């Protein structure tokens, strides 16, 4: 088996990351003024309109790009961008007709559809256009996605690391979700800088840089890791043995939930974990400290197992699978109603509306 | 083997929790009038200072009540307590002194030191007084810890179910965290309404009810699980298994810890669990679903070991050895020091400084 070639800092501002420095381009490289000059001739032509089409193209729109949404033609989509202000004719379109009004194509359909509409967008990229993506998902596994890229044009991915839903309420914040910018093919010698400043346009709070492989292998892994199945499973274990030793509904879920993302787990992002460990109690802090390797090593086999997963390709195949189908969207909420009806989550609703702040 | 007695509705109001009415108090139910009159003769003498003496010390202050901090004088509290405001002979005496001056005596001492000092301190808590606790951990495990209240005194309890910095904060935008309230002696018929009364005067969100034993139970456990054990093993092992397959820190960091606090784990905490999911893609909705119930799976053997340590009384019987150290802090902090300089917390570091908001 073979290695691969190291990312690459070619002499740019770089940061050490705990023993790497890494490229990384904040906002003030790329101010508002500069992006609109720089793109004065472009139109982003977003297709799809999931949370990222939600919150990249509405933080271009607000930051006065010209930018464009393409959706099926009165899907779900098309009316929840109508509902964000998108006005049909001016600067909602179909499919087909958003990508021949635009230079820079953002394709932000689900993984699933960007490999199902690929044989029918390809002959619309045409040299001269540029081809984004925020996820290495299509491009990389071409054996299962069957998704090439023409060779004449640039190809280049910003990828958000957060719900496209924070992404827009970030920004509103003066905050931002950082991105990741990879560069999969590059002909006019620009593909690297049109990356970084549309992953500045979209609103990221820092940008650094990746590979789309990189990027799939571990964007699949998180999602399905601590970032959300992870951390459902814990929540789910943890109250299980609770209730069944006898504990009430509101002591196990605050004792679980509640005071995880109401308190601690907020303290953690703020200062890092060991300032939330110094600001709980010496009873609190002998316990962590006993027991995290102990979950570190349960949990260890199972990383390992699931990276494995990633890497040969059945999450991938997973997903072009089930989200392939035209009935997705109605099996994925069946599958969102079994974790709603959960009894940690039915307490759940009970103990978040008892909060000060929702009386 | 031996059953409990549940806990008693006794016609009072209730809330229901997924099938399970519980006892839950308000805020409304104590208007700040109501809890100023009710305690005008009385002398909350809070002992320790901690996060829990900073949080409700500082809450209790600020609120109008006759509270006074009592700690060892010159050690690293009375510092504490002395830059916070409490002035020495004022508010702020040893322990002894601000016992025999208060009528409510708030036990806040570190666990291990309620053990400590708990025979110079019994005859102190005389007849009239009440003993408050914020933690099932002395009484209940009365064979490792020896301390047995006195019985002619309400002895009462209302525990935070978060740190005492985020009862703090939180009291200061008008939220607040909740808490759990039990009794473990009522000679007056009064101990409950102390009990409810106390969780609400020191910044409470809302009170449910529960006992001193499934009080430690529930908070030994939880502490040790994903509140703060569970999440940094969970961490460490997600992030390994990526450095060691090549993703560069900063790739890692973000796709473990930053998206989780900064996006994904604020969503489950505002709208649960599902509304998290739906904010995301039809890719990671669908790992998601895949994988919640391997990592439950994976998980619940090392919960039913947590809930047998704390059950039988190791967990106790550890933090009581390590902490009733006279040098427990510095012996915390060497493993705080080890949590600093883990490659992961290195990286959150420099992570923490690129966000927009620290600029
Ligand atoms: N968020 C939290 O902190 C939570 C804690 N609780 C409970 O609240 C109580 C207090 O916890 P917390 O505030 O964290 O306190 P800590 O566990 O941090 O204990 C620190 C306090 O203990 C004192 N102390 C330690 N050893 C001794 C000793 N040998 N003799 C005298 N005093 C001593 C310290 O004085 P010095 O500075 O002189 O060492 C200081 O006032 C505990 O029952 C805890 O379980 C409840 C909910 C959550
Ligand atoms: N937070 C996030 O969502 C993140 C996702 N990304 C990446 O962004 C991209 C978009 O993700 P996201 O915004 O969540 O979108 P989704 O995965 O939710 O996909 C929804 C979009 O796909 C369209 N679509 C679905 N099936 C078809 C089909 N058969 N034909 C045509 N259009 C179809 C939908 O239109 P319709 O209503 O008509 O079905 C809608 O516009 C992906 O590459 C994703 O991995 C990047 C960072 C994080
Ligand atoms: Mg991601
Ligand atoms: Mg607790
Ligand atoms: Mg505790
Ligand atoms: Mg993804």
């Amino acid at each position: 088996v073979v290695s691969a070639a190291p990312l690459a800092t070619r002499g740019l501002k770089t940061i050490n990351f705990g023993g790497t420095e890494e490229v990384v381009h904040e906002r003030a490289d790329w101010p508002r003024e500069k992006l609109l000059e720089y793109f004065k001739n472009d139109t982003m032509a977003l297709i799809g309109y999931g949370s990222q089409g939600y919150g990249q193209g509405l933080n271009l729109r607000d930051n006065g790009l010209n930018v464009i949404i393409g959706v099926r033609k009165n899907g779900a989509s098309w009316k929840a961008a109508i509902e964000d202000g998108w006005v049909p004719g001016e600067n909602l379109f179909d499919v087909k007709e958003a990508i021949t009004k635009g230079t820079i194509i953002m394709n932000l359909l689900s993984d699933a559809a960007q490999s199902e509409t690929w044989p029918d967008l390809k002959p619309l990229i045409t040299e001269g256009k540029t081809l984004y993506f925020s996820h290495g998902f299509s491009p990389v596994f071409k054996d299962l996605t069957k998704v090439e890229p023409p060779s004449n044009v640039d190809v280049i991915l910003a990828a958000p690391k957060g719900s496209g839903r924070t992404v827009r309420s970030l920004f509103l914040e003066g905050r931002g979700i950082n991105s990741s910018y990879a560069v999969w093919n590059d002909v006019t010698g620009k593909a690297e800088e049109k990356a970084i400043a549309m992953a500045v346009a979209i609103g990221s709070g820092y940008v650094y840089q990746t590979t789309f492989e990189r990027e799939v292998n571990s964007d699949l892994y998180g999602e399905r890791g601590c970032l959300m199945g992870g951390i459902h499973g814990m929540f789910l274990a943890q109250y299980e043995v609770l209730r069944e030793n006898g504990h009430t509904p509101s002591e196990a879920f605050n004792e679980t939930v509640e005071e995880a993302t109401q308190s601690l787990y907020p303290l953690i992002g703020k200062y890092g974990m060991d300032y939330m460990y110094d600001a709980c109690s010496t009873t609190a802090r002998r316990g962590a400290l006993d027991w995290y390797p102990r979950f570190k090593d349960a949990l260890k086999p199972v990383f390992v197992e699931l990276y494995e997963s990633v890497k040969n390709g059945t999450e991938t195949q997973r997903s072009l699978d089930f989200n392939g189908a035209p009935d997705y969207r109605e099996r994925l909420e069946e599958e969102l109603e079994t974790i709603r009806n959960m009894e940690i989550w039915k307490v759940g609703k009970e103990v978040r509306k008892l909060r000060p702040e929702n009386q």
